[PDB]
């Protein structure tokens, strides 16, 4: 526990300190006495104890940043998924091993105390990470960096599982406060709704306006051990300041826009509400950074000072903003304001699924934001003026490049409005980067090839190493000390422990530890048994077709059936784990958690079966429960459609953590395997090419069926209702959609997927190879940290140089 | 300043340790450094440094009535005017002149810091101020009192002036925060709407329910200067825990109920969602008081421990809410249950007025509240049934007693609900509690003689003297010491220096420096400029037809056109200063306000008047605006119709802070005359006796009109359009009611009160003799401190006997 070398040092007089201002909270801060004093008093007593540490270095960074005037990185991100903040807190100020003897010597279990904290749940999955572990890894990196986004009052909703079916219900996360954040209501700005445009004396004016105040709150964002913190701005909606009583209450529409965060990451929903809440983080966030910059030392040393790094198109509207204020406002000629603009704007792709492309109708755009309508139209003739005069008489290329689509709904693709109004464009691995530029943008990259980048997605070893797994990044630090936390390229170090006994020991040991700890937790939580003596079987991502749960779901009846098959044959104990959301509109992902829990329901009730196979739905997969599972985690589940997932990120934390992957030759899984060596990956199925050479002659799942038994015997299982006996047509839509439907090509897979998980399972009869083969991962998974990642955005991007430097 | 005995020491060690604290959050809590510090940073500072001094009390306060079991005053309102709670925080604790002197070392004016707060204006006038004035004086009687209410989000609306008329604006009063109020969200409580009666095995059951919850926040109360602190618990509506993204908005629904104070304090609206708050507040504190009585040591032993304080009829659903709880709950057998309830019970009413009773429609209780209206109807058939026996065969009595009233649409009389389930009934002035038993309750009284009581309303001294009149505070305190700050009786020692030359140039010389101050407040915040060596005469309160700020009109047009007729004659130069809301839905009384303001703009250009005679609308009447005023005043307006004002508070305010009171003998004016002697106090017009005679054979206006010139010339004006030139039937209406359909009978006392007011001028004349009626006037003022009013509530009603004994 305290033994822990990397948690720091328990300073005597810290200790001491620590005690006093922990009581100090609980009676001042909290009203309290240990009396009436609750679990969560005592959390929030550390919490504000831990959060009076940062205060300091907090006005101190960004005093530094006034006095040494850098430039400033702006990242915006309708999504932030944060997470909690006090382990990590801890963790980055080197103040754990001595919070943990200060409660200890209190009476008090930190762990316990850690375990009352909501997560800042304010994004839906892979987005949303990246964008956390992005500020801890410019905050580390000493970068001048301001994430941006919306403060929902309630963020991914809360995932209950009643009847074997999803059931939503409100995240919360605000119920006790949050001690983390420092409302600014004095910094608080006006943004503009619908309204109209004038064309005047000193040019275009946006008049007649509804107001919607954005109120900041401020949250730190500490620098591992470098005396850095840095802030996250989130925007809070608040009516305008100037019968009765309905004119009161009718603020709440107003107050709306920040209500809560929109669940569905998969489809292109064109609300309105969507497009109020991206406007609202773009309009307040621009003011502050024109202001800042205008209280640095004439818009030619904009770009030298500012850059806006846009998370997906969400926050596209920043460059028809900056072209407004530019323009309107501060008075800049066209040609100049569109100088500036591109200069400051880089654009992150992160999908090519045609589905979740935002193409918002002029129709929407024109009433809500007349005048970004007007300048999208500029931008666009502009633009393709540009393109014509490059391409002469390449009239398809115009239409194919065009700011506008023509359909019977006329729309603004908002995936080109980022194109053209960035510098730079970047995918977020190779795979994706190079199919970025050799097909979904290949016209963007004809014309300007320059503009195109990849930068491969990571995670900070902070949050996903040593905060989840201390016991692994004990004993990695045993051996090549502590720097790696910071270089994690230097785990390729342990490649010289492959045959030390020790090493090999621990690594196994650390691995039982935290999968006995995580069977504590379903236990204490779900009264949840599990086998700890089985192979822990874990897919946790959002539920998706094409992250293919179905094909998961396909091989634990194969196992199922097996078993039946042959009672007496031995097999690789599993439990089988899947978690993540659906989206609430997202049918069949509704209907695909309600399969994994009806597969359940067979599986883990036949005696013949017993517990040498288990399939459990983990309820309300978010942050914490990833740090959780992971470290506990023995195959990684990483098997969408090669083509579909951009990066994933899930992959990166599993290698991290001691879990073998068996996954296609898809996104960020292309490059692990390359840093570990494929050997030393369960790599399977379809490459992009195979997928596109079905998609050439058409994919027939019928023929997948014909020619396989023990898929047909499945899909019959599934379609007769032997897993939903009391309603035999259950499924049938998902019947349906894999053999007619299926866009995803499971059943493509489904014979490559069963051999490569034979050879999961016998690897694993083999706990010495397992190991060793574990070692071989995370000893390359250095690549991954979010570091490395965001240390080439600032050079290739930005235009700055990170640095490791700790402040006074 | 500083000088200010009253004020307390500014000890060393103190205003080091203050400074050290300010500091302390300026860091930690704000966030800030003394370079980006603003003065509302600095406010908040000081707040923070001030409210930790009352923690250890208000702990220790707690603990003791936990340890001492004393019964527990439960005082429930719709309504809770407090005010601004800094500087009555440091008079309180004794803290004024230390901050004062640590504030000034930090370089800052506390004052300038003081105007920084809002009020906590979670009342509409008097009714909402005298409950903040009991609670102070609860506190500082050593009770074990408790404050219950409503957190409204929105007070009371900010008043604007514009063009001459009111304006409303949303009071968004925690824009920035409320550093005095403590959260308590672990102690929330859940309240049920609507569903059904199940009567069944147990009994009866209230089911399929539509649940709100109830946050509690609570805020100190300081008593003065014994270390008692007490709690208002005020509750905010909150969605319970359990497509998607509209039913995440439609939470606000439920959180509505506690969204904004209803402005309308004449006139009943019944409004479903006024009934809500009503019920909301009922429901959640008579749970925390169950729960209490629970945790103290079987229902027969609750009337010694708890008594229950209905603020007029507001929260009379307290009376059904109890029995349902006994009965349905706890399994009470329904006599002894009703035992119980009654004394528990009691209720204060404050007005006499038909059109502000409540009597909320039967329908509208079935739908909302179903068990309440089955439970209304019981106790009503019993009650009657008592009424029955006591009075055989007297069945239009039965009628007019119920609690049913029996019209097209039929309603429960909620006063009716309150006597019959409570052991005292009390008015808030003695002509108000004896027309209770002579006219509007009659029957009641014969029916139940012992339960009828007065309660003559009063102030509390800290605020109305202490604070808003320190000059006038120390002067006191200078001959009698400052025994008298909490024993206002004292007082009558002044008496004494009715011939001290001393006192009477000191008395003068306070009252001077207000007025100074106050002359420059206006200046300051409105750019208006008025006459210091002028006669102040001001009219603050709630703008209503039976307060008639028109009959003050009158005056002032009659003043106007006196001066036209004979520029020449000197009269006494007056600022005659009307202020106060009206009911956003009270067409007369915002004409009222127009009036006020069309008066100001004919009379204040007038050259031929210039300074002689101003008449100002005071924007945005509220606690912290009477705090300036009342001390600058030279005449009290108390012009209400005999028989209308139940008190008044405002009337006490002004004879404790050195003006003289030109009345009515209406309300409380009755004892202040009684109490000063008449001969100090200037009386007119029609007393009760003459308004009922009037009543009697009909008030006809016309007549007034017919024999009076100067009221003939000033109608004239008005409905020619001389104070409407622009508009000239703009003030048809208040004509066409003052002419035809006055119930208020302006008319009738306008003769009465232009002699009366030249009484006035004729006084001011003589500033020995005006100072020593002033002397005289406050000297007497002793009876309306709100703490005599308390200790008889607890000895009269409560059964508890008060105590200045100073906690350790
Ligand atoms: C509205 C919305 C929300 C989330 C997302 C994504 C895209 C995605 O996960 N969530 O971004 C991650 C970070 O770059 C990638 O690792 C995933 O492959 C990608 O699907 C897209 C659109
Ligand atoms: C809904 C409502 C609100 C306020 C009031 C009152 C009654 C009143 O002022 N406001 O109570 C004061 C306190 O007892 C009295 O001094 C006033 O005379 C009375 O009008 C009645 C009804």
């Amino acid at each position: 526990r305290k033994q822990i070398s990397v948690r720091g040092l328990a300073g005597v007089e810290n200790v001491t300190e620590l005690k006093k201002n922990f009581n100090r909270h609980l009676h001042f801060t909290l009203v309290k006495d240990r009396n009436v004093a609750t679990p969560r008093d005592y959390y929030f007593a550390l919490a504000h104890t831990v959060r009076d540490h940062l205060v300091g270095r907090w006005i101190r960074t960004q005093q530094h940043y006034y006095e040494k005037d850098p430039k400033r990185i702006y990242y915006l991100s309708l999504e932030f998924y944060m997470g909690r903040t006090l382990q990590n807190t801890m963790v980055n100020l080197a103040l754990e091993n001595a919070c943990d003897e200060a409660t200890y010597q209190l009476g008090l279990d930190m762990e316990e105390l850690e375990e009352i904290e909501e997560d800042a749940g304010l994004g839906n999955g892979g987005l949303g990470r990246l964008a956390a572990c992005f500020l801890d890894s410019m905050a580390t990196l000493g970068l001048a960096a301001y994430g941006y986004g919306i403060r929902y009052e309630f963020g991914i909703f809360n995932q209950k599982i009643c009847g074997g079916w999803q059931m939503e219900e409100a995240d919360d996360w605000l119920r006790y406060g949050n001690p983390w954040e420092k409302a600014r209501p004095e910094f608080t700005l006006p943004v503009h709704f619908y309204g109209r445009v004038e064309h005047t004396s000193q040019g275009a004016k946006w008049v007649d306006t509804q107001v919607v105040l954005a109120m900041p709150y401020d949250t730190p964002v500490p620098g591992y051990r470098n005396n850095v913190v840095n802030t996250m701005r989130l925007w809070s909606a608040k009516a305008p300041n100037d019968g009765y009583i309905q004119a009161v209450l009718d603020r709440n529409l107003a107050e709306n826009i920040s209500r809560v965060l929109y669940p569905n990451d998969n489809f292109f929903e064109g609300k309105e509400l969507r497009l109020k809440q991206e406007y609202f983080v773009v309009a307040a966030t621009l003011q502050d950074i024109i202001r800042r910059f205008k209280s640095s030392k004439n818009f030619d040393a904009f770009p030298d000072k500012v850059a806006i790094q846009l998370n997906d198109t969400h926050p596209s509207l920043a460059i028809p903003e900056l072209m407004r204020v530019l323009v309107d406002l501060e008075r800049l000629d066209w040609d100049k304001a569109w100088e500036v603009t591109v200069k400051t704007c880089a654009y992150t792709n992160h999908t090519v699924l045609p589905e979740a492309l935002e193409r918002w109708p002029v129709h929407l755009l024109e009433t809500l934001l007349p005048r970004h309508l007007q300048i999208i139209y500029e931008i666009n003739q502009r633009f393709l003026n540009r393109v014509a005069a490059a391409f002469p008489g390449d009239v398809d290329r115009l239409r194919r490049m065009s700011l506008v689509e023509e359909g019977a709904v006329k729309r603004i693709n908002m995936a080109h409005l980022c194109i053209a109004g960035s510098h730079a464009v970047n995918g977020v691995a190779r795979i994706h980067s190079e199919i970025l530029k050799k097909t979904i943008f290949k016209d963007f990259y004809e014309l300007e090839p320059h503009k195109f980048q990849n930068k491969t997605n990571g995670i900070t070893p902070r949050r996903w190493l040593v905060l989840c797994n201390p016991g692994l990044a004990e004993i990695i630090a045993e051996r090549i000390g502590e720097e790696y936390i910071s270089d994690l390229d230097q785990l390729r170090k342990l490649l010289s422990y492959v045959d030390d006994e020790a090493f090999i020991r621990d690594v196994a040991k650390v691995k039982q530890e935290n999968k006995l700890k995580f069977a504590a937790y379903l236990e204490r939580e779900y009264k949840v048994h599990i086998n700890p003596n089985s192979l822990f079987d874990v897919q946790v991502k959002r539920i998706h077709e094409y992250k293919r749960q179905l094909l998961n779901c396909l091989h634990v009846i194969t196992l199922y059936n097996r078993i039946k098959k042959e009672p007496n044959k031995f097999v690789v104990p599993r439990t089988v784990m899947i978690g993540g959301k659906a989206a609430p509109g997202y049918h069949m992902a509704k209907m695909i958690i309600k399969l994994i829990t009806a597969i359940g329901d067979v599986v883990n009730h036949d005696p013949v079966v017993g517990d040498r196979l288990r399939v459990i739905f983990l309820e309300n997969y978010r942050v914490s429960l990833a740090e959780k599972v992971i470290p506990a985690a023995d195959l990684s589940e990483q098997i969408s459609t090669a083509g579909t997932e951009a990066s994933g990120t899930g992959n990166m934390k599993f290698m991290l953590n001691g879990a073998l992957t068996i996954g296609t030759m898809d996104g960020a899984n292309v490059e692990m395997a390359e840093e570990a060596g494929e050997e030393n990956f369960f790599i399977f199925g379809m490459r992009v090419e195979d997928v596109d050479r079905l998609d050439q002659r058409g994919y027939n799942a019928q023929e997948y069926y014909d020619r396989i038994p023990e898929l047909r015997q499945i899909i019959e299982q599934l379609s007769s209702g032997f897993f939903s006996p009391k309603q035999p047509d259950l499924f049938k839509d998902i019947v349906n959609m894999l053999m007619h439907h299926d866009r995803f090509k499971v059943f493509a897979d489904y014979e490559e997927y069963v051999k490569c998980q034979e050879r999961v399972s016998a690897l694993y009869k083999n706990p010495r190879e397992w190991t060793r083969m574990v070692i071989r991962n995370i000893a390359t998974s250095g690549k991954f940290s979010s570091d490395r990642t965001i240390a080439q955005y600032a050079r290739e991007i930005w235009g700055v140089e990170p640095s490791r430097q700790r402040l006074p």
